């Protein structure tokens, strides 16, 4: 394990959050694991959404944006997903950053605290200037 | 660094071009161009056009995302997402919304309906192997 | 004088068939993922299947792959990606399976060789927090 190429993001722990923050599983690892900080167990019944929080708001340095991806394993087993994906964070978001969960599987299913619920994975973006032709 | 990227307004568009919300923002914000109003019932999937063509440069995509809003309140978001525009789709931008709420759901002309993010992307070459 | 590129190893699963996944053009921003189901899958409406691919990858590090939805499938039969967008990391060393979902209004067969979801493969950048009690 050697030399590293790192963006510091500032983060905030609310008042309802636990644990450590969002941590990258491995050296390797696109993204980071988001956690369910729900103070009580939430229902997502089948068809249903329910909006999650995680306990934490984020101030991105500009040009570099936070993406909300689904966590794989919870999609293939209970059909649970993220119903905006990719949820967009950027540097004007700095309010708490919550999880919109979707069951689309066939059994109800309940967001407990502690739950991995979402990724999230910080890329670069670019900004476009607009040339406007009548010929493309 | 700011890229210039080539936009045609078709016959359907009104009012300006697509806009980045501040300097800080990572999006623009697609805006609704259907003549008439459009109602997407619960399960149901529609197309809704926006009247803006583009010409993004080589290495250059721009994702179609979910806009936060509709999602959270109306169960509204993308079917396909993220749409991939890259620099060999020229025709009319148009967003898939399916409503996977509760409620039925009137898209009008001017409506934001979703975020678009201009991003690079890396071109894969292959190095075939047995042994990864 | 060229053009940028990232080699990514790949290695063919005895599924496999045609061609390692191709870019449509130069100037596309992603690879046709192509269905490698021996057999002929039925999604059913409102049901999630996860398709195999025949291919498995190893990423350098810095790199993903985001597995996409194919736009004309969503558009014309209502079949997407259920965990859009899927994330391949160099860690994940493993077949590439596409989770599809059927939200159209008609079962549908995925059949070998349908094209079913993009490959785009993109840089992430690693966060380092710095934690604070005003942003």
């Amino acid at each position: 394990p050697g030399s590293m190429t790192i963006i510091e993001v500032k983060i905030k722990k609310l008042e309802n959050f636990l644990g450590n923050l969002p941590e990258y599983a491995t050296e390797h690892s696109a993204g980071m694991d988001l956690v369910a900080a729900n103070e009580q167990s939430i229902t997502i019944k089948v068809g249903s959404i329910q909006l999650i929080p995680t306990g934490i708001a984020i101030a991105l340095p500009e040009s570099f944006e936070a993406q909300i991806r689904p966590r794989s394993g919870l999609a293939v087993k209970h059909g649970i997903t993220v119903a905006n994906s990719p949820g967009t964070i950027d540097a004007d978001y700095r309010g708490e950053i919550k999880v919109l969960l979707i069951n689309l599987g066939n059994k109800d299913f309940i967001i407990e605290k502690g739950m991995r619920i979402a990724q999230m994975i910080i890329a670069k973006y670019e900004r476009v200037l607009w040339a406007e032709t009548s010929i493309l």
